[PDB]
């Protein structure tokens, strides 16, 4: 095959296709594409069913040509056959993804074209005991900032002395900064 290795993708949106797409991919391909987003994002892969045609699996269900996505410990695929067999949207749960495409000596098809985007990872909303959150949202994600205001008769301890409100940021690790700070009754 050709050189289809070494490319690194770091933008929050991107598009990748097998060599020569939509003309037949090369035999004996060993392609690898690396997506590298900053911590706090997951790579989400979108691949339309009809944008994928790869040599069919053998009798034993094994892929001779294959597309595989590697995200840390997790693997998606191997995929082969006529039409993409996986979900239209794949949340890999990782900021780093390796896309690996290998082909054998015979039997080539049009190949594949995929897109990806970075999806900011969520920070779960705590139960707001004696406080209200601003803004109120169904989902908070990486870099969101909220103001947490204590109800009347409550205050923040461990923050400033005598605070009745504070801010908190959804961090790259899925946790709120200032998660130690709680609204508690006035003494
Ligand atoms: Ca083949």
């Amino acid at each position: 095959g050709v050189n289809c290795s070494g490319d690194v993708f770091t933008a929050l949106i991107g598009e990748i296709a097998s060599p020569n797409y939509p003309k037949p991919y090369p035999e004996n391909s060993r392609c690898e594409y690396q997506i590298r987003l900053e911590k706090g994002f997951q790579v989400v892969v979108t691949l339309r069913r009809e944008d994928f045609d790869v040599e069919a699996a053998d009798s034993a269900g094994n892929c001779l040509d294959s597309l595989v996505f590697v995200a840390g410990d997790r693997q998606f695929g191997p995929y082969c056959g006529h039409g993409f067999p996986g979900p239209l949207n794949i949340e890999t749960k990782s900021n780093a993804l390796d896309i690996i495409f290998q082909t054998d000596l015979t039997g080539q098809k049009k190949g594949w074209k995929l897109r990806y985007h970075g999806d900011p990872m969520p920070c779960p909303k705590e139960d707001t005991p004696n406080s209200v959150w601003e803004p109120a949202k169904a989902k908070y994600v990486f870099r969101d900032v909220v103001q947490i205001t204590c109800l009347d008769g409550f205050e923040v301890v461990e923050g400033r002395v005598g605070a009745t409100s504070f801010y908190s940021t959804c961090q790259s690790n899925g946790k709120w900064s200032n998660s130690k700070l709680k609204c508690q009754p006035v003494d």
